[PDB]
Order: C-alpha cells, then sequence, then structure tokens
C-alpha cells in the first residue's frame, strides 16, 4: 500500500537535496 | 501528520545518507 511512497519519494527529496546543497558548497572549491 | 512524518523521516534517512556515502568516498577513493 501507497505508504511507502512517501518514504522514498523523501529519500529521493531527501538525496537531491544534500547532493546539490554541498555541491553549491563545493563550487567555489574547484 | 502521519503522511508528514513519513515524508520528513525520508529527508532526514536521505540527508544522513548522501553525507556519510560520500564523505565516506571521498577519503576512501583518495
Ligand atoms: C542515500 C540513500 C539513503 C537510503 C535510506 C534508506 C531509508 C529506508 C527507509 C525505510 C525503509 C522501509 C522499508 C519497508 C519494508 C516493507 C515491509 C514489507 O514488505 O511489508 C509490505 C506490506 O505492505 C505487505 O502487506
Amino acid at each position: 500500500e501507497p505508504e511507502i511512497t512517501l518514504i522514498i519519494f523523501g529519500v529521493i527529496a531527501g538525496v537531491i537535496g544534500t547532493i546539490l546543497l554541498i555541491s553549491y558548497g563545493i563550487r567555489r572549491l574547484c
């Protein structure tokens, strides 16, 4: 039942969110 | 409220997961 969909997408929004945020903290660091 | 609880956990698990993944990936792969 679609209760896991909230988890997977939350992970997706969690993984994507961290990669980009760190990539914006490193983009200056060459 | 239970839906947002599942989504938030996905984010937290996603945030902690990605941080550890690349932190334990940068230092490893030299
Ligand atoms: C950077 C990667 C981050 C990975 C984080 C992974 C987080 C996983 C979080 C939660 C996993 C829960 C797994 C849930 C496992 C479902 C159990 C099951 O099979 O029962 C199904 C029933 O509905 C049948 O009636």
